[PDB]
Parts: structure tokens; C-alpha cells; sequence
């Protein structure tokens, strides 16, 4: 028995105020009898399904149903329920289950949608400000050196040239600013990339910027306040979006409301009449305690009514602040988004996190919410709190552990297509069509190893991970300088100076990167479409985006040259094929697939 | 590779502020190294496990690490990292997993417990009213006929030995009452029933009750709230637990809120002005709408700040009004918990669930919340929204599949051993070990066809539903009548007036409920214990519950008589075994399995 379903036209269509869903099946004992098993307010609701006349692809029966749009909550959960005279078969996202499957993994559709439908339509790039483009114009005055007083020592200037060392990991500053991006905008479009996720900018002491001294003001160091207008001012002229990294977890420990350097008067650090001694921890005799290991980067205490208020309750709070005129940002990358909560640990996380999202929507309702998660973000995105996640546990890992052999932990990792799929599949389950096209996906971050490093002696697969970048559903997000070959192990050394020397840049990589950010602009599938995966053995994986009547074909090799057959797939039963990237080839149901590739076709 | 870890003693300890973790494993190819991947805040943590120069048992490794219960969230989640040179491997709930298990599917054990920790020594007992017991000495007051509007007639009258029909099914009065419960209190007390929950007891025209017309009043033909008072009065006094049905989606239309019958004055169904209008919903032309199909239950719209208030928000609401003196019940059961919410559907549905539980352990803090879900419970459980669901998916609808060949919607079905058992605890994976121990399991209710008619032909499989009741973790529940063997389709056919008459009781099926609420009363490992399921195939399931040197072995075979070898599993490496209940037969590893038996021994 065979079954297919996509929760994507064909499978599905919007129709006055019903749902309809196709089911395929073909087989020799097929069920006389299929359920659609939805829910509507919760309830499991058996929605009969009748055989349509007419065969969509030879040999393949089309059941259909509908589920009824005018009531029930917009998440329309459903699977399929085969019944036999004596038995019963469910099919699902993962394929068949002999006993129902869980209720937050069946296929689910957001009708009517409310997430930010622009995202899926982005190309998003990553930047680290120190170190992506000094600006033309830049003062000396942005070149000063101060004491970092949680460091114990001066901040250090290198130059652009200088090695990136371990020492003074958070206090080595190479200038890059505000205007250096706004000034790199033709190369960044170039590129392809329609959107810009900036690692914090407020103003901080150290070279990243995680200990928030003012989350009303950009560091001068950067350019300051005018510096990212200008930047707001000139990604808006050129139609691209613009996304802050939002620290509330925690604030640094040289914020006025903690002030434990004694800048200032009346920081919650050194007096217990402070207006903000509420915000955060300390021990019975009144000592503030360190966050994990960090005296530098003390927890918010979101007990605190006022706290609330601050930072997403009023409308003059810190979320919706650099949303509202002048700086109408268009959302927030929430920094230790699964921490965040009360009495120093993640006590109410979800409240509070979904308080920030609806905060952030108040003030615009378009705006982007997505949390850091290098873990499972499941019960986070199920329970709506947040948009979607930095997709570490969904793309990522996965990803690392097949192309790179190692995981979250640089432990070593040993698994083939199949598990390498099943855990991509069994994640993307939890989550709804329009939650999966919005899932932020990326190779690497300033959290981690570059992924051309940890590839080692397998280098040569970097340009597999680049086109799966870019066709595995979700938005895909380029961490600044992978386009060019950057490398570099953990923190502090994955935050090289971007090489703009050309002599310094691999030019076949950003190539592929341009032409990646090409074929997704121009094919519907490969931002709004399903995903199939049709092959996943050993060394080969291969998956359809499934749009309408466009398709488009991937097939990842990660090793030697090898022929895979194709069975007759309906979802591929097309026209014919154009050979879009890399150099495999399709002809008759057989892909001849070369040693260590990547290819992507189209459907004519 | 072989591993066993269960989340009790001896597999975990609490000692000073810390939780110590065992893994046992047995192999040709043992890991040198092993992870204890536990999370703190949310936070992934990578634990080191050391060897224990000691085996537990012949041919088994022991590896030991511990969580620091001084910081993170009570549930403390965890699962094992097996690391070689060259690859890893999860150890889970589940078995082995070749990719990280989901958050939420971990090894989970609440320290510090804040639930209702009296609940896994009880032995529940469901009673719907009106069928259970005429008290020796009721008016014929309670027998008077009145007209039932929302049915369109008088109620009906009928006498204990009148057959039940399907006419009139929601307005048929038997005339038990509460003070009949009172009087065969000695009769549950010699079954070993703890705790008993009611169908509805509050004010309403209908014999079910679910059409609530007064949250404040226990309705005459029970007897009042007298009646009720002398039940809270002679449960306490014999140990026993007492719990109410909590009927809060919806009221009835004869409810003075509504008024659909226009008893009085202010109701909300024909009057725009009526202090209640924003508590259900109306057409713009101000005409009320019907729930699902029912006039008669009309949906209560938690929107409204004031109907939040009433029902759980105040000191003085429903919900913790029979939670005070002079009521001090036990908890409640919540009807249609899947459901309540807002605007007419579930929307918000899990902060009102949450805020109703959160509410009845203000009142009394041992209180037990639990729900009824046909469906998936596991997201309400894993937010903690409620202590306990009654437990369809986990149990009773498997317990369908096995034994009965049939399922939720009565659709044929054909398991065997494998998937029933895949089934349960892929359910159960979802839990922490705390929660699985007060899962509300029973086998049949006032809302299924009794589980005897369901079996047919199979009807000799009965016995083993019921040792499987008592012996699955969970708190077991006996529906009124499955004990001295009721019969019945579905509603109305499911709630048969209780044959007292001993020539109307199958007296051996009762001794087994005897025996059974025994044994658990007995045995530590069936209120508290861990559970592995050591074989699962074809007709035969054998698990055993594990507390700290206890073991208690359960072997169900639902088809012709076999053996099944038991290879040497270390948790039966015991003195020796002592059988309780059935005719099976262990000895040296290998079990003789009479046809359709279950049998229970006890380590010695
Ligand atoms: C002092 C450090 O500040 C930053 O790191 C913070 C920040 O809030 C965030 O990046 C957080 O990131 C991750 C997730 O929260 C975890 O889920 C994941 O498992 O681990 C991630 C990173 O650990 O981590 C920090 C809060 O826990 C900044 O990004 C870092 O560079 C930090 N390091 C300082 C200090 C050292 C001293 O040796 C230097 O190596 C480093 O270069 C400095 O910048
Ligand atoms: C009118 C009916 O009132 C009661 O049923 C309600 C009640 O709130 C609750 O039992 C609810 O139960 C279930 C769950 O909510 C669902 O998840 C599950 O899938 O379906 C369950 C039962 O349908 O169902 C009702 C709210 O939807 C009372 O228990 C019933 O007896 C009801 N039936 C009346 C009416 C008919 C007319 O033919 C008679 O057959 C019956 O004997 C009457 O009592």
C-alpha cells in the first residue's frame, strides 16, 4: 500500500468556507472505506471521504473531504483513517501509523493564517556588526578605548588584518558599524538577500553586546542612534526587512537598573531601596547572584509586575519601542528565549514569551517573533507563543550530523539519509504548513562553529548544505561571510572580520549562493511548497517541493557516484524536467548522481 | 546492545539536593563513554556518567550521573547519550532512538511533587446517580413528574426491573440517589473502592445532569443538599475520596442565566439587556446559537471577565465554592475540558483550564483536577493545565483495539501485542512518572458502550481487562455495574439501573475486582512503581511494575494457550516468585500461558 498527501494544493483548496483534502493511494487491498479524522475546537470529528471518478495519475485512487472552515480554532489538524472491513491504517506526516498519532503531529493547516506571511518570501542574512564593514566615514572617536569593567582590562582594537585570538573574546573590537552595512547593501543584494538579522546593537560594553546597558540607545561604537535610522531608512528604500536581536532574558550587569560598577545612584546591585531591586536575584542577605556562571549578564526577574510592564506590557515598553515610529523594525530575534521567566530560572516561560510576541503584534501586526532554540522548540511553536524558532533541532543539527558527523555538542555522530530524514520529517510534523515555511534555517551561527570548519576533511560537501539551505522549507538565513568561505571553530573564533578582498574570498562558493537566492525568488514551490521526501538510503537523499502543478526535484549525494532509481512517484509524474543546478542527471525514472553533489530540477 | 532504566528506585535516589541517575547496560559493544542529558531551565545539559565498579546484576553495566535539584523547574527531564569513538546512540522511554528524542517524550520525574500524591493509592469507583441506589427511605417527592422543556415532554418514571430503552433517554428516572450511595458504602468498601466520582449532582431537568441549571444547588431527586452533605459526612468518615462532575463549557438553557424557557426574568436567551448576554453567543439579529446540535447546552463564552469571575476567577466561584465548608470535596472531574473556551470555541482554551486548576488548589491544595479527554490529553498534561486526564488514549481505547477488536468510533480494529503496546507507552512517554501514576483508567463510562458488550464473542477476555486495570500505571477507575458484569450499547444502554439482586450479578467477575483492589492495596509497585513492558507479541503482553526490591510481573495472553520464553531480563533477578492471581505458570525463564488468562506474581 501507498499513500501521498501534501498539505498544499493539489492536496488541498480553500472553497467558499470549506477545506478540501485529497488523499492518493494505490495498491492491491485498498480500503473500500478512508476517514478524514479532523478536529475542529479540539474534538475528533470523522469526516467521510468518497473516491473521486477520475484516477489524478495512473494507477493512483483520490479520496476527498472537507473540513469546515466557518467554525473550530484556524490550526486545522487532520490524518487520513483507511478502513478495511477488519482493520484500520493512519497516514500521516511520517507516513503509516498502526495506532492513532499524536494530536500535535498530524498534518495541520493555518486557515485563516495570521503569522507574518512576508517571511517565506525572505532571503535572510546574519551580521555581527564589529565585524562585518567598518563605513567609509567612520569617527576615530568609535575607535576609543575604554575599561571593560566585567572583562577586568581595556577593550582592545585590532585591525581588519590582525588574527582573530582567544584572548579578550568579548573585548576585541575591529569597528565595523551601522553605516558599513548600509555602504555593503549592493553587495549584500547582490547576494540575493531581502532581509537582515543584526546580533544586538544597544549600547553595551563588550564587543557582542548580550550585556544590555541601554536597551533605549545604539552603542555609539556602531554609529549610535542616526546610524541605524539611516540603516532602517535604507533597507526600507531597497525593500528589504530588518529584524533586532531582543536580549530580555537578562540584562548586563553596567544597565543603570543593576549598575554593579557603581556608575550611578540607585542600581538594584548596591542598594536595596532601588527601583529595580525586584528585577532581579539575591540571596537572603542581600547579595545579587550570578546568572549560570555570569556575574556579567544578571537574570530578569519576570515576577515583577513593573518589570512586565517595561519590557512588553505598556505601550512604552522596550518590545514595542523599536517597532512604532521612527525605528519600525519589523520584529525581534529573542535571544534565550527558553529561559526567560521568574525567580531565575524558566519558571512561566511560555506566558511570558507569548506576552512578548502579542506585544510585538499590538504594536505591528506583521511583525516577526523567533526565539533561539538549539532545542527542541516543539511545545513553544504548538502553543503559538512565538512565530517560529531558530531552527537548530529541525535543520541544523541534522545537517551536522550527516554531512559533518558531529551534533550540538561536537560529539561524534554517525547517521545515514534515513535517520537523517526521519529526524528531519518526525520534526517538521509538530508543526503546521505555514509554520513550517517560516522556520529560520541556518548552517551556523556566532553561537557555533562555522560549518566549513566542522565539515573537516569532508569539506567538499559544503556546497550540498548550500543548496539544501535553500530548499529545505523554511526561511533560509546566511550567517555573514559563509558565502565566501569564511571558517572557524567555536566562539570567539566563529566571528571572523568578513574578507573583502576578493583575493581572500571563495568566489565559487558566493556564486552558488547567487544563484541559490535566484531560483527560490523565481519558483512558488520552493517558498509556499510542500515537501516530500521520495528517496533517503545511505548516502542519498531526495525530496520534491510540491507547489500546484510545479515541482521541483533535490538529490544530495554526500558520497561516492551511485545510480538511484526513482519509482514511478505520482508527485513526479510531470511534463519533463530542467536541470536547474549541480550535475546530476534524471532520465527515465534513474538519477545518475556524481561523487559529493548537489542538483535541483524544475518541472516544464 | 541492551539497556533498562526506569525513572524509580533503584534507578533513581534523591540524596541532599541532588538526583542520582543509573543506566543499566548489557553488550558485546558497550560505550566508553555515557552522557546523562538531562535539562535545567529549558536548558540542554550534558551530565558525565561514570561506571560503577560493581554490576548490578551478571553481564550488566551500570553507569551513574545526577541532576542538581537545587536549580531548574520540578520536572527534570532526561534521557542518555551513549557515546563511542564514532557514533552515538539515545536511550529513551522508548527504547532506542538513532536521533535526539523530543523534549517532551524524555525520562521526566516531578522532584519536588506538587500534586495530589494521595491519588495513586486510591481505587476510584464512577457512579451515575439516578441508577446506582434508591435509598431506603426516599420521598416520593423525588419520584413527581415534571416536564422537561428542552425535550418536549414530562420525564418518565420506571421501576429497577423495567428494561431500558432508548426512548425518552435523557428524561428516564430510575430514582437512585445520594443517600442510596451512602447505604452501599459497605458494599464499595468491601469491593476496595477509596474514592468515588459522580456524574453531575447539581440542579437540572435532565437525568444526566449535564444540563446544569443551578451551580449552587444539589437537585432534589438525589436528595438535595442534604444528601450530598451526608455523603461528604459518611465518605470522610470511612477514608474515602470524594470527586464532583465539573460542568463548565456549558450550562443548561433552564439555567437562570439563559432562561430559554423564560422561568424567570433576567435570562440572557430573550432579553439583550440580561446581566449574562456576554456569556454565550448570539446571531447579529440577537437570536441564541445552539452548541454542537444542542439547544439544551448552551456554550459558556470565557471572553467575558465576569464569567471568569463566577466560575473560577473569585473566592466566591463555582469552582471553589465545593471545595470550602461545608462541601471540602476532594477535586472535581472537568466535563468537556477539551472544549471550554472562548467565542464559541476552544480559543484560550488551555489559560482557562489552567485558571480553573490554579483556582480549585487555592481553595485546597491536594485538590485533583482531571479531565475528560476522548482525545490526545498530552499537551493540557505536559503545560500542567491539570493533574490527570481520564485516560481513553493512553488506556482504555487500546485496551479496545486488543481485546475488543474495536476503537473510539467503533470502527473494526486489529492489533496485536506489538502496537497495543507501542501504543501505550509512546502515550505514556509524554509523562512524567508522577503523572503516569494518577492517570484516571477505566475500561467503559456513562459516554462508551460498556467494555462487556464490546468484547462479543471475546467476552471471556474480560478478566483480563480488569487485572490490566488495576496493574497499568494510573489511578483505575470501575464504572458502577462493571464489577458484577453490566452489559450495554452506548448511551442511553450504558447506564443500566445496578442489579442488586446477587441471581442478576456474575459473582466471580466481582471476586476478581476484589482480589485485584487487593493486591494493589498490597503492593507498593502497583501504586508507585515504574513499568517495563519485557514481551510484547502476538497475543501476549508481560510487564512489570518495579519499586525500589519489588517486582510485580503481569503476564496477559488474550488467545490460545503458548509459552514464551523470558530471556534474562535483570529486572526479574529476584529470590523467587510468588503467583497471586490467574493459572499461568513461570519457571526458569519460561512462562506457561493458559488460553485467554492473566496472571500476577509477586517477587519474593
Ligand atoms: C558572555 C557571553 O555573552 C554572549 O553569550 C550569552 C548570550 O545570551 C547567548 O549567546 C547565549 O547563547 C546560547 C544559548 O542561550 C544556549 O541555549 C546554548 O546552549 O549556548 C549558547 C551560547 O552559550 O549564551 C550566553 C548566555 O548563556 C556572547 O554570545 C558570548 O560570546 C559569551 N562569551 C564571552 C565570554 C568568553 C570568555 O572565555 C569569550 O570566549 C567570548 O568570546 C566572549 O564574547
Ligand atoms: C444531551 C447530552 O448531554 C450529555 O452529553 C454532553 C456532555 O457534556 C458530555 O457527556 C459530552 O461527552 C463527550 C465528549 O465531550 C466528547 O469528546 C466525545 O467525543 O463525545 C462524548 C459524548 O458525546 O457530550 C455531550 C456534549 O457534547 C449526556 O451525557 C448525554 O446523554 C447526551 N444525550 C441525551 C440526548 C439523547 C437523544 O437521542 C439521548 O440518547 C441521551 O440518552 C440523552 O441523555
Amino acid at each position: 500500500l501507498k499513500a501521498w498527501h501534501l498539505p498544499v494544493a493539489p492536496f488541498i483548496k480553500e472553497q467558499q468556507e470549506r477545506l478540501m483534502i485529497t488523499l492518493w493511494l494505490s495498491g492491491d487491498d485498498l480500503p473500500p472505506r478512508v476517514t478524514l479524522r479532523a478536529e475542529e475546537d479540539n474534538e475528533e470529528l470523522s469526516l467521510p471521504m468518497h473516491r473521486l471518478r477520475q484516477a489524478p495519475h495512473p494507477g493512483v485512487v483520490a479520496w476527498r473531504g472537507e473540513i469546515n472552515l466557518v467554525n473550530g480554532q484556524p490550526r486545522r489538524r487532520y490524518s487520513f483513517k483507511l478502513l478495511w472491513a477488519d482493520r484500520q491504517l493512519w497516514f500521516t506526516p511520517q507516513e503509516f501509523n498502526r495506532f492513532p498519532p499524536a494530536r500535535l503531529e498530524q498534518f495541520a493547516v493555518d486557515l485563516p493564517d495570521s503569522g507574518p506571511q512576508w517571511v517565506a518570501d525572505q532571503v535572510f542574512y546574519q551580521i555581527f556588526p564589529d565585524r562585518f564593514a567598518r563605513s567609509q566615514s567612520r569617527e576615530a572617536e568609535q575607535d576609543a578605548t575604554y575599561y571593560h569593567h566585567a572583562a577586568g582590562h581595556d577593550i582592545v582594537r585590532k585591525a581588519w588584518d590582525e588574527p582573530l585570538t582567544a584572548e579578550a573574546g568579548g573585548s576585541t573590537f575591529y569597528g565595523g558599524d551601522l553605516d558599513g552595512i548600509s555602504e555593503k547593501l549592493p553587495y549584500l543584494k547582490q547576494l540575493g538577500v531581502t532581509a537582515l538579522y543584526l546580533n544586538p546593537v544597544f549600547v553595551a560594553p563588550s564587543v557582542h553586546k548580550y550585556d544590555t546597558e541601554d536597551y533605549r540607545r545604539v552603542d555609539p561604537q556602531f554609529g549610535g542612534d542616526a546610524a541605524l535610522l539611516r540603516l532602517r531608512h535604507n533597507t526600507q528604500k531597497e525593500g528589504m526587512r530588518l529584524i533586532l536581536d531582543g536580549v530580555f532574558n537578562h540584562s548586563g550587569d553596567s544597565h543603570a537598573w543593576f549598575d554593579r560598577h557603581q556608575r550611578g545612584s540607585g542600581g538594584a546591585c548596591h542598594n536595596a531601596d532601588s527601583p529595580w531591586r525586584d528585577w532581579y536575584n539575591f540571596s537572603p542577605e542581600g547579595v545579587a547572584h550570578d546568572w549560570l556562571g555570569y556575574a556579567s549578564l544578571p537574570k530578569l526577574d519576570y515576577r515583577s509586575s513593573t518589570l512586565i510592564d517595561e519590557i512588553y506590557g505598556g505601550e512604552d515598553s522596550v518590545v514595542r519601542h523599536w517597532l512604532k515610529a521612527p525605528w519600525s523594525m519589523d520584529g525581534w530575534r529573542l535571544d534565550v528565549v527558553h529561559m526567560l521567566g521568574e525567580g531565575g530560572g524558566a519558571r512561566n516561560n511560555l506566558r511570558h514569551i507569548a506576552g512578548i510576541t502579542q506585544a510585538a503584534k499590538l504594536e505591528r501586526p506583521d511583525a516577526f517573533v523567533f526565539g533561539e532554540h538549539f532545542g527542541d522548540a516543539r511545545q513553544w511553536l504548538q502553543a503559538d507563543v512565538e512565530d517560529s524558532a531558530m531552527n537548530y533541532r529541525g535543520f541544523t543539527f541534522p545537517l551536522w550530523g550527516f554531512l559533518a558527523n558531529t551534533d550540538i555538542s561536537y560529539d561524534p555522530q554517525k547517521i545515514d539519509a534515513q535517520t537523517c530524514m526521519a529526524w528531519m520529517d518526525n520534526y517538521r510534523a509538530g508543526l503546521s504548513h505555514q509554520q513550517q515555511l517560516r522556520m529560520f534555517n541556518q548552517l551556523d551561527s556566532h553561537a557555533t562553529a562555522r560549518f566549513k570548519s566542522l565539515l573537516g576533511k569532508d569539506v567538499a560537501r559544503l556546497p550540498l548544505a548550500v543548496v539544501w539551505l535553500f530548499s529545505w522549507p523554511g526561511v533560509p538565513c546566511i550567517y555573514y561571510g559563509d558565502e565566501v568561505g569564511v571558517d572557524g571553530n567555536n566562539d570567539p573564533f566563529c566571528r571572523k572580520p568578513f574578507p573583502w578582498d576578493p583575493a581572500l574570498q571563495d568566489g565559487d562558493l558566493l556564486d552558488l549562493y547567487k544563484r541559490m537566492s535566484k531560483l527560490r525568488k523565481a519558483h512558488q514551490a520552493l517558498r509556499y511548497g510542500g515537501c516530500q521526501v521520495i528517496y533517503a538510503e545511505d548516502n542519498v537523499v531526495v525530496f520534491v517541493r510540491v507547489y500546484k502543478q510545479q515541482r521541483v526535484l533535490v538529490a544530495i549525494n554526500r558520497g561516492e557516484a551511485c545510480e538511484v532509481v526513482i519509482e514511478d512517484s505520482p508527485l513526479l509524474d510531470v511534463n519533463g524536467w530542467q536541470l536547474k543546478e549541480g550535475a546530476g542527471a534524471l532520465h527515465d525514472g534513474v538519477l545518475t548522481l556524481p561523487a559529493i553533489s548537489a542538483s535541483v530540477w524544475f518541472s516544464r
